[PDB]
């Protein structure tokens, strides 16, 4: 067990109770860092180890398709601990009084919690510092090089962060020892009565097509840490191989549609990088599956780690704020409002068949993200107005939403974040342009748009 993975937030005096694992972001019993070192230390105190989940007031910012994704794994998580006698407390409100009530009620020996280095993440932390008197440890679970180590500042290009993470790659990646289970079973309500109530308050938000039916289909993407296993070996077997010659192909379902599991932690990214490196298949395929679950995904925990202002117009590069400041009273070609943006009205049947996706499967295809995106900073009053409408639909409808890679990649469509200065357009600057006639010497536009009406 590698020490560099953990960190202290909070110094204290050790409890002689048990030790409680904050689950937040890495929602599974297998290949968690964070839950092995809680197991470890409670081991080394004589005492047993418990989980505790916090249902948090934000959870109404988003829809039923995350809201019951996230719980009917939990259902399934509640069930593995349990047979590592494990016990799971589900608790419903604010991290900052519920973790400080249960620590206190529960005699908490020591507080444990996985990395994110999202802003609400920082907020729960901080309330929670300061209503706990025990030790408080946090544990880079989600990266297979710990955030704090693989750099220690902001990198602006995968090129300058991708040779540091391979140079530490043959210390992190390794095999995950397995969970022992609590030596004997230790000393809030259900998760299908708190999926019950909480679907009935989001109801009214429910998108729905004039029909009245609900547009989104539940039934591509099955939750669990059972079912990500099983999309992860489909990948390896069927679509790993080609995955180098048809990921920029929306009209090929080639992707490893790892990331609903990958966001809510369902699945261990370090466990399919240990997959596919030992699989056989095209080398230049497993080249470019590794740079985007490697470098590009831990580079958007580098991104939000080290730029408090992730979501904001100041974390762009220098050369972008001043390209996209010298067009900002360029006349754009359309203005569209939020609502017609997130029904799909816009003029651009490709785009809008990009929405379609988006609003019906909760998971855009990779290369259309990125035209999605960028038609947003195209159509739009300003930068930051574009920023504040993909921010919106991206954490509303994406099943792999509310995340570090999408700050990132949404900062990398509109302000040029990890990316390089292009040819210097009217309205866009010298932001990369994608247009719709490249995409149509691409990939065949018109199967994508008709299979999205
Ligand atoms: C505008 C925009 C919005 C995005 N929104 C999100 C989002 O809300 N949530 C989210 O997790 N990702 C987002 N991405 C990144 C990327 O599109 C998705 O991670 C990827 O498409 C998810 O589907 P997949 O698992 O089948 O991809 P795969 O090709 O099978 O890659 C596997 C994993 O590698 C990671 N990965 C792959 N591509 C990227 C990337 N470009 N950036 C960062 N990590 C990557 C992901 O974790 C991904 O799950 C967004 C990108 C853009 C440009």
């Amino acid at each position: 067990m590698n020490p560099k993975r953990i960190r202290a937030l909070k110094s204290g005096k050790q409890g002689d109770g048990p030790v409680v694992y904050w689950m937040s972001r890495d929602q599974r019993a297998e290949d968690n860092w964070a839950l092995l070192f809680s197991r470890a230390i409670a081991k080394e105190a004589n005492v047993p180890v418990v989980v505790v989940f916090c249902l948090t007031d934000e959870f109404l910012e988003a829809g039923i398709r995350q809201y019951e994704f996230m719980l009917k794994g939990l259902q399934e998580l509640e069930v593995s601990l349990s047979r590592k006698k494990i016990p799971s407390f589900f608790l419903r409100g604010d991290p900052g009084e519920k973790i400080s009530r249960f620590v206190k009620d529960y005699n908490a020996g020591t507080l444990v919690t996985d990395f994110s280095p999202l802003r609400i993440k920082n907020q729960w932390i901080e309330k929670v510092i300061s209503g706990i008197s025990i030790p408080f440890f946090e544990v880079d679970a989600h990266n297979v090089v710990p955030c704090w180590e693989a750099s220690q500042k902001h990198e602006y290009a995968a090129h300058t962060f991708r040779p540091k993470l391979y140079a530490l790659l043959p210390e992190f990646l390794e095999e995950f020892p397995e969970l022992e289970p609590n030596s004997v079973t230790p000393e809030v309500e259900t998760l299908s009565d708190v999926l019950e109530t909480g679907v009935k308050a989001l109801l009214p938000e429910r998108a729905l097509l004039k029909n009245k039916d609900p547009l989104f289909e539940p039934w591509h993407f099955e939750p669990g840490e059972k079912a990500a296993k099983k999309v992860m070996e489909s990948f390896i077997a069927d679509r790993l191989d080609s995955y180098g010659a048809l990921r920029n192909d929306p009209t090929k379902n080639m992707l490893s549609n790892l990331s609903p599991y990958l966001h809510f932690g369902q699945i261990s990214s370090q466990r399919v990088v240990l997959e596919v490196e030992k699989a056989e298949s095209n080398p230049g395929s497993k080249k470019a599956f590794l740079d985007e679950i490697l470098i590009w995904k831990e580079i958007s925990d580098n991104f939000c780690y080290y730029n408090p202002g992730y979501d904001g117009f100041e974390s762009f590069p220098s050369w972008a704020k001043e390209s996209l400041n010298a067009h900002r009273n360029d006349v754009r070609s359309h203005i569209y409002t939020l609502e017609e943006f997130e029904a799909g009205k816009t003029h651009d049947p490709l785009w809008n068949a990009s929405q379609m996706e988006l609003l019906s499967t909760g998971k855009m295809h990779g290369y259309t993200r990125m035209y999605w995106a960028k038609k947003i900073l195209e159509w739009s009053e300003s930068p930051e107005k574009a920023l504040e409408i993909a921010i919106c639909l991206n954490d509303r409808y994406e099943l792999d939403g509310r995340d570090p890679n999408g700050y990132a990649g949404i900062a990398w469509s509109i302000g040029g974040v990890h990316d390089r200065a292009w040819g210097e357009r009217e309205v866009t600057g010298k932001i990369r342009y994608m247009s719709y006639e490249g995409c149509k010497r691409k990939f065949d536009v018109k199967l994508y748009i008709e299979k999205y009406s």
